[PDB]
């Protein structure tokens, strides 16, 4: 639950910064082995007891969250300041792993967002709600195995409409960046709708208008990323629907 500094190991190179807080790599002692670990210092320069408490708070949230698609807590550590200590995802994330890695197999890419798919179903059977559901939240432990994270000025690109327009977030306006997840991944994490406002984002989507489909990627892969992208919230899958059609989908293609 609580770790003892002592056992604690910190890198002087940030992984994350931040307004909050300065993400470290770092090491914990157990026992017979090291863990390699991802150390959230708390920055309240600030400086309220209400920082603290969020921190706190998103521990016991953290807490609660286990599924093995998630970035998991080793613990909270107080210390010169108070630390949130997490699991290391050592491939950094989805977006900038595919820009350097173009030989990636679209059958890998399949398995990577299925393990997307299921860390959602988890989140979404424990009414947690994401609202920032992307690539660069999306992290690689090895190139078969994916981690979602959670790590003002909004990612509209990312965004459902009724986000945009009625401020309504759902599992269901997470299933829409869950799409825009998907078409990052099967064009190797290239930025979606480019060089766009988020002005222009809205109005392209009332037009009944979406992004193409990525370079060698397969159709059935489009087709889910469409059904993502239904405009009428009603009418778009949940998470449930979403991971069984990726589930299908790997059982059928990826089975070698
Ligand atoms: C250090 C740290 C603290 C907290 C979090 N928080 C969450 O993941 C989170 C919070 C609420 C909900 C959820 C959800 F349940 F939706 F999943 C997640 C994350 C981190 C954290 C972990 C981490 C792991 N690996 C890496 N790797 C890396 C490698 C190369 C370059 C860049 C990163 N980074 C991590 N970072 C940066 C983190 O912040």
């Amino acid at each position: 639950v609580y770790l003892d500094r002592k056992l604690l190991t910190l890198e002087d190179k940030e992984l994350g910064s931040g307004n909050f807080g300065t993400v470290k790599k770092g090491y914990y002692q157990m026992k017979k082995v090291v863990k390699t670990v991802a150390v959230k210092i708390l920055k309240n320069e600030a400086n309220d007891p209400a920082l603290k408490d969020e921190l706190l708070a998103e521990a016991n949230v953290m807490q609660q969250l286990d599924n093995p698609y998630i970035v998991r807590m080793i613990g909270i550590c107080e210390a010169e300041s108070w630390m949130l200590v997490m699991e290391m995802a050592e491939l950094g994330p989805l977006n900038k792993y595919l820009q350097q890695n173009r030989h990636v197999k679209d059958k890998n890419i399949i398995e990577l967002v299925h393990q997307v798919s299921m860390g959602m179903k988890y989140l979404e059977e424990s009414n947690f709600v994401h609202r920032d559901l992307a690539a660069r939240n999306v992290l690689l432990v090895t190139q078969h195995y994916a981690k979602i994270s959670d790590f003002g000025k909004w990612p509209v690109k990312w965004y459902a409409p009724e986000c945009i327009n009625y401020y309504k977030f759902s599992s269901k306006s997470d299933v829409w960046s869950f799409g825009v997840l998907m078409w990052e991944a099967f064009s190797y994490g290239q930025k979606p709708y480019r060089g766009m406002k988020g002005s222009e984002v809205t109005a392209m989507l009332e037009k009944g208008e979406r992004m193409g489909c990525p370079a060698g990627c397969p159709r059935e892969m489009y087709d889910l990323m469409n059904l993502c992208w239904t405009y009428d919230v009603e009418n778009r899958p949940g998470f449930a629907a979403v991971e069984l059609r990726l589930r299908n989908y790997y059982y059928d293609v990826v089975n070698h």
